[PDB]
C-alpha cells in the first residue's frame, strides 16, 4: 500500500546487502530523492556515517577511505548534478582501484524527459568508468528480494578494482510513517538477515599464474623499478632486489627506501643510462611512476623482456615494451618469485646516486619549497603517514629527498587531478586513525578549498602544509611559453590562507624560516585537529633548483 | 615535420571556426595537453577570455556567460579529470539551452588505457548530455583542414540548444618554436581565412507550425502560466494575457509582473482551484515551474488541452496531460497567436491575491530570510538583474514577492543544482556589464566557495547575499524525520562568511536589522566591485513563516 514503506524496504536490501562485502564507511550527501537510501543507511548500525555538502568533495573523501582502508566505500547522493561531481572521484578509483559503490538516487521513469525539476538521464551517465554499473528498475514487490540482492552480490563479488554505480530509482511519496508494506517481501530472504555472508557468494578470483622461467630470468643482468605499492609490498621488494643484486629504481610512492635516491637526477647522466643498457629484463612493480626522467628511461630502455606486475588490470607500460603484464598481489607475487642471492651487477650507478644525493643536500638551507621536499623525511610524524599532493610536490620529493622503507605514503596519481587533495587527505586520515603530514599547492588548496570543512574532524593530528608559490608553477618547470605564461598558465591567485583557516576554526602558521616551521610542528603534533602551515616561497625557485640540479648531476 | 606546430595549425583551425558561429567569450583552465587549443586562443583577437582554476567553477562561469548573451560560449581545459568537472554545467546547459562549447584537451589513443599519467577515457565520457559530440581524430595533414572546419561548422550550425562535446586529442611534443609545418595545409581553405562566415553553412531553424485553431481556442476560458523567458517575454506575456482576459500564473522567473501574486499562497485556497476548474485550456509559456502549489495545480487540473510553449525541445509537461508541445520563441509565436480583447472570465482569484499580498505584508517586519524575500524587490538595482539561487530563496521569493515586469532574473532551475551558483553569477554579470543583485543560501556559498575568486573581478557592482540559516534548511520545510533531520538533511556546518571575503579582498556586511541592511546595499552599489552581504537568521524562522501564511491564505 505504503509506496513511502516500499521505497524503504528496497532500499534496506540494498544497504544490507553491502555490509556483506566489507563495506563499513559510507558518505552521505544532503538531498530529498536520496530519502530511501539515507534514511537505509542511517538506521543501519554496521556502517561508520560520513556526511559532506559538496559532492566532489564527498566522492573524494570516500576515495580516501577506500583508498587506506583497502576495503569498499558506499556514497550517497540526490539526483541531479549531485550524481555528476561524483565523476571525479569515480575515474581515479578506475585508474588506481579504490572500490568506491555509488549509490544514486534518480526520478522514477515517469519523471524523465519531462521538465521534471532535478531530473536527468542517469543511466550509463558514467559511461566506461565504473567497473560495474547497475541501473535498478522502478521498485515494485513483483520483483522478488531475492533478484535485487543477488545483482547487488554479482557486483560486489566480482569487484577486481574500481567504482560501482547503483542508480536508485524511486518515486514519491518519499515520507511518511512506515508500515508494514514490503515486511512479508524482505521476509523471502528468510535468515539471511540474520547471517554475515552474501545471498549470492560469486567471488571468483583474477590472477596471473606462476612464471616457469624465473629461475632462468632471476640470474640475468635485471633492474627492478618499483611504483606504487603498499608500504609492506615496498619493504619486501627493497629485500627482493637487494638480494637479487639488480639496481632498485624506487618512486616516491614506492615506500622502498629508494636506496638509489634521487633517480629523476643521476637518470640524466649518460653514464646511468649507458650503464642500464646492459639489463637484460627490467621487472617494474607497481605502476603510476612520477619522474620525468624515469619516464623517459623507461620509454628509451630495451631490455629482452619487460614485466609489470601490479595487482591492478590491463596494460600500464605506456612504452609498450614486449614482455609481460602480470596481475598479481605484489608480496603474493615475490613468495611465488623469490630472489636468488647474486652478486650486484651496477657499478656505476651507485656511485653517481650518492653524488646525486650530495649535491641536492650541498642546497638544503635555502627556505624553499626544493628544500622542504629535500628535508621532508626529517619531518615525518611518528607512526604516521604522508599525503603527497600533485604537481610540483610530488616531483621535488620523489627527485629530491630519500623518504624512509615501510614509511606509509598516500596519492592521487592515477589521473592525478588538483581537485580533491584535500577532501582525499581528509579520508586518509579517517580510515587509518594515524597522524597525518599533507602538502599540496596553492591552486589545489584553493580548487577544495571548503574540504578545510572536513578537516574540523580529524582523530589525530593532521598537518596540512600549503606551499604558496603564487600560481601552479610546474608551468615555470615545463617549456611553456613566456608571453602566455602568467594569465594562461600559471593563473596566479594573489591570496594567503589564514582567512580560510579561520573560517573554519583551524590553527594557522606562516612560518618565516625553519625555526618557526619546526616549532610550528611541535605544537601542531600535540592534538587531534588539523593544523595549516602555509609555507610562502618565491614563484619559480623551487621549478628553478630542480632544473640547475638535474643540469649538475648530468655532468657528473 | 614539427608536431608542436602543427598541433597549433589544427587548434586554430578549431578556434576560428568558432568564431564563425558568434562564439566571442572563451574559458580557459590551466594545463599542458590543452596548450594547443590554449595558444590557439590566447593568439585569436576574437576572443574575449577568462580564466579560472576550478574546472567545475570554470564550466558554470560559462554556463552563466552563455545564459545571459545567447551566444555560446567555449570552454577550454586539459585531459583528465579537469573535463569531469564540467560535467555539472554540462548537464544544466542540456536542460535550459546554454550553448557551451567544450573543448577537452585529450591524451592521443596510443596512450589510452596503458597507466599513462593523466590519460582517461574521453570519448563519450558525458553519455546523452551534449546535445552534439564530435571526438576528433589524431591529429595529420594526411586528413584536410577543410573536414576539421565542416565537422565543426555542422556541430555549430545546427545547434538548437545545449553543450557540444568537442574532444581534442594532441600528441607530444606540445611545445617548441613554431616552423611552417602545417601553413599550407591551412592555405587550403583559401580566403576563408579573411572571411566572417563558415565554411559550410548548415543551420536548419527547429519551429512548431502556428495553430490555425488558435482563433477557435481563444475565445474558451484560458489559463495563462508563465515560466522562465527573457525580460521582454514577460512584459508581451503579461500584455497578451490581459487582453484575453484570461488569469496570468506568473512565475518568480517569468518577470510578467506577476499581476496575481503569491500564486503559491492562493493556489492553495479551494475557492481559487473551483474556479480554474472552469478553464478550457491552459496555456504555459516558458517552464521550469518554481512554486510547490504550481506544480500540484499542473499536475491535478484538467482542461481539454494543455499547451506548452517553450523554445527548448521535448515534452515539459511532467504530468503529461493531452495537448500540444510547441517549440517556438515565445514572443514571434505571441505575434502568430495574438490576443483580441475579451472580457475577464475570473472574478474569485483576483480578490484571493491582493488578500494573498495583504497577508504577507502584514507580517513584513521580523528580519527573516521570508521578509527579506517578500521586500526584495525595494532592494533590485537600478538597470541591473537578478541571480536568485536554489533551494528556499527562489521559492520564498516566487511565493511572497512581487516582480517588476521586464525587470530580469537569472537562475540555474533546469537541474536546481547548488554546486555553481558563484561561479555561475559572475558569468552572468560579465556578460551582460549589468549591476547584479544574487542571492543563495549558506551550504550554496559553501559549495562554490572558491569561486569568490572570481567575483574579485566585476565590471559593475555585484552584491551577494548570503542567506545563512546554519544549514539546508529546505529540509525544515519538507517533512523530513526530525530524528535524522540534522545529522543527514540539514547539516549545518556553523560558519560564518567574513574571513572568506577577507580572503579574496571582498567588502563585507553583516547587517542586524533593515536599516543596517539598506545602509550596506547604499554602500556596495558605489563602485564596480562584489560586496558579501551576509544575513544570519534563525535556522526555521524562513520554512515556519511560509507554512503559516500557507495555512492563513487557504481559509480566506
Ligand atoms: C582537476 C585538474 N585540473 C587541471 C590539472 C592540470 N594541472 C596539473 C597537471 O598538469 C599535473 C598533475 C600532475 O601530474 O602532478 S598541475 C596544475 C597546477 C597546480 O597548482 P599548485 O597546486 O599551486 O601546485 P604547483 O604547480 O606545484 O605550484 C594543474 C592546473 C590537473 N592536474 N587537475
Ligand atoms: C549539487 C546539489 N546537491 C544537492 C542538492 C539537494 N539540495 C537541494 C535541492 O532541493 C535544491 C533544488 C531546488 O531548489 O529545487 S536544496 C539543498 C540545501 C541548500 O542549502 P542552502 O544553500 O543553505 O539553502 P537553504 O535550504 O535555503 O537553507 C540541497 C543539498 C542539489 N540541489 N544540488
Ligand atoms: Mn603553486
Ligand atoms: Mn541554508
Amino acid at each position: 500500500m505504503s509506496v513511502s514503506a516500499f521505497n524503504r524496504r528496497w532500499a534496506a536490501v540494498i544497504l544490507e546487502a553491502l555490509t556483506r562485502h566489507g563495506v563499513r564507511h559510507i558518505c552521505i550527501a544532503p538531498g530529498s530523492r536520496s530519502t530511501p537510501l539515507t534514511l537505509a543507511a542511517a538506521e543501519n548500525s554496521a556502517f561508520i556515517h560520513h556526511t559532506h555538502f559538496d559532492e566532489r568533495g564527498l566522492g573524494h573523501l570516500a576515495l580516501g577511505l577506500a583508498k587506506v582502508s583497502k576495503q569498499p566505500v558506499a556514497v550517497i547522493v540526490t539526483s541531479g548534478t549531485a550524481v555528476a561531481n561524483l565523476y571525479p572521484a569515480l575515474i581515479e578509483a578506475g585508474l588506481t582501484g579504490e572500490k568506491l559503490i555509488l549509490l544514486t538516487a534518480d526520478r522514477p521513469p515517469e519523471l524523465i524527459d519531462c521538465g521534471a525539476n532535478q531530473a536527468i538521464r542517469q543511466p550509463g551517465m558514467f559511461a566506461s568508468h565504473p567497473t560495474h554499473s547497475i541501473s535498478l528498475p522502478r521498485p515494485t514487490q513483483d520483483i522478488p528480494a531475492r533478484w535485487l540482492v543477488s545483482t547487488i552480490d554479482h557486483a560486489l563479488g566480482t569487484l577486481h578494482a574500481g567504482g560501482v554505480h547503483i542508480n536508485c530509482p524511486f518515486a514519491e511519496p518519499l515520507y511518511g510513517e512506515m508500515d508494514d508494506t514490503g515486511l512479508s517481501w524482505q521476509q523471502r530472504l528468510g535468515d539471511w538477515w540474520q547471517d554475515d555472508k552474501p545471498w549470492l557468494r560469486e567471488a571468483p578470483r583474477l590472477e596471473s599464474e606462476k612464471q616457469r622461467d624465473w629461475f632462468f630470468w632471476r640470474q640475468k643482468r635485471g633492474v627492478v623499478v618499483a611504483g606504487r605499492m603498499s608500504a609492506e609490498e615496498g619493504k619486501k621488494v627493497a629485500l627482493w632486489a637487494q638480494t637479487l643484486g639488480w639496481p632498485l629504481i624506487g618512486d616516491v610512492l614506492s615506500q622502498t627506501g629508494q636506496p638509489l635516491p634521487c633517480a629523476d637526477l643521476w637518470l640524466g647522466n649518460a653514464k646511468a643510462t649507458s650503464e642500464l643498457q646492459q639489463a637484460q629484463i627490467v621487472v617494474q612493480l607497481g605502476s603510476s611512476l612520477t619522474g620525468k626522467r624515469l619516464l623517459q628511461w623507461q620509454a628509451s630502455c630495451e631490455p629482452e623482456e619487460y614485466w609489470i606486475v601490479d595487482d591492478i588490470e590491463g596494460r600500464l607500460d605506456p612504452a609498450h615494451h614486449r614482455g609481460r603484464r602480470l596481475i598479481a598481489n605484489i608480496a603474493d607475487w615475490l613468495e611465488l618469485h623469490p630472489a636468488e642471492k647474486r652478486q650486484p651487477w651496477c657499478v656505476e650507478i651507485p656511485r653517481l646516486a650518492e653524488q646525486a644525493m650530495q649535491a641536492v643536500i650541498a642546497r638544503r638551507d635555502a627556505f624553499g619549497e626544493a628544500q622542504l621536499a629535500h628535508r621532508i623525511c626529517d619531518y615525518l610524524p611518528e607512526q604516521g603517514q604522508l599525503f603527497v599532493g600533485n604537481s610540483l610536490v610530488v616531483r621535488l620529493i620523489d627527485a629530491l629527498s630519500q623518504l624512509p622503507a615501510g614509511y606509509p605514503v598516500y596519492s592521487n596519481r592515477g589521473a592525478s587531478g588538483i581537485d580533491g587533495l584535500l577532501s582525499t587527505a581528509a579520508g586518509v586520515q579517517r580510515a587509518s586513525g594515524k597522524p597525518t603530514l599533507a602538502i599540496v599547492g596553492d591552486l589545489s588548496a584553493l580548487y577544495d578549498l571548503n574540504a578545510l570543512a572536513l578537516l574540523r574532524q580529524v582523530s589525530a593530528p593532521l598537518v596540512l602544509i600549503v606551499v604558496n608559490n603564487n600560481g601552479g608553477q610546474i608551468f615555470s618547470l615545463l617549456p611553456t611559453p613566456q608571453s602566455e605564461r602568467e594569465r594562461f598558465y600559471l593563473m596566479p591567485q594573489n591570496v594567503h590562507f589564514e582567512h580560510a583557516a579561520a573560517m573554519f576554526e583551524l590553527k594557522y602558521h606562516r612560518p618565516q624560516n625553519w625555526q618557526e616551521l619546526e616549532t610550528a610542528f611541535a605544537d601542531a603534533w600535540r592534538t587531534p585537529t588539523t593544523t595549516v602551515i602555509e609555507m610562502v616561497v618565491n614563484d619559480t625557485d623551487g621549478a628553478q633548483t630542480l632544473q640547475q640540479l638535474l643540469a649538475q648531476v648530468s655532468h657528473l
